[PDB]
């Protein structure tokens, strides 16, 4: 397994994405590596953080785009099903470590994160609109409840991009740091300090600022991907993503 690394400290789990060749483009088998991580790692008591992070200048480009072309449709039963669910249901803290660009489940997923740290010019973007898609991952019901509709819209009706200093200023990152292996030694500093608490006050904690949402945040992802799925297989999305692969 290669283009997923799971390093491992006391108490913490990494999961950094290593497809630098492909700007960390996601793949079906970093997918299931990935949710095969987590839930290992909530099996096992010795993990009582994770940390997802592509390194010090890339955080992934999305969705590998010929996996959207190729082999496109599934919905919850997939890859990127699993790790979808695996990273919403996920009882432990988890925390990103994002540089340079953010894009598509780049910036969604870390709508599931309990702290984000971004590089303040990292790059996030949720393209999908561009590509002929629709929102995922929640997108469609979190961000207009945190941002409003219009904000939101500007994010997912456009597809506008912004700069990491943006995302902190707007709450989805809880700091922008100076770009590079500083992200990463902030979130690991964040990590060790979650070390310090009681753990089963952490994570009752989690559950709790989880619950009120959960069931509603599981429906949105299944209606979305019920939608994403039919447009994938559309006419308007596989010229969209054609004229975008071979711009």
């Amino acid at each position: 397994s290669e283009l997923i690394r799971v390093e491992r400290e006391t108490g913490l789990l990494t999961l950094r994405l290593d497809r630098q060749d492909k700007k960390n483009a996601l793949t079906r088998a970093m997918y299931s590596r990935m949710a095969e991580a987590l839930l290992e790692a909530q099996a096992d008591t010795a993990v009582r953080v994770v940390l997802i992070t592509g390194g010090d200048a890339c955080f992934t480009s999305g969705n590998d785009i010929l996996d959207f072309l190729e082999q496109p449709p599934s919905l919850r039963d997939s890859p990127v099903g699993r790790f979808m669910s695996a990273l919403l249901e996920f009882p432990k803290p988890v925390i990103a470590a994002v540089n340079g660009p953010a894009v598509g489940i780049g910036t969604t997923l870390l709508l599931h994160c309990d702290l984000v740290f971004v590089g303040r010019n990292a790059r996030l973007k949720m393209p999908f609109v561009n590509l002929g898609l629709t929102p995922e991952f929640g997108s469609s019901l979190i961000l207009p409840r945190m941002l409003g509709h219009a904000k939101a819209a500007e994010l997912l009706m456009l597809g506008q991009d912004f700069s990491g200093e943006q995302a902190a200023a707007w709450g989805l990152a809880n700091a922008a740091l100076e770009d590079g292996a500083t992200v990463l030694e902030h979130a690991r500093d964040a990590a060790r300090r979650f070390l310090h608490l009681a753990p089963s006050a952490v994570v009752e904690s989690k559950r709790l600022m989880k619950a009120p949402f959960i069931e509603e945040l599981r429906r949105v992802i299944a209606e979305e991907g019920d939608i994403f799925s039919t447009r994938l297989r559309s006419p308007e999305a596989i010229e969209a993503l054609s004229a975008f692969m071979h711009r």
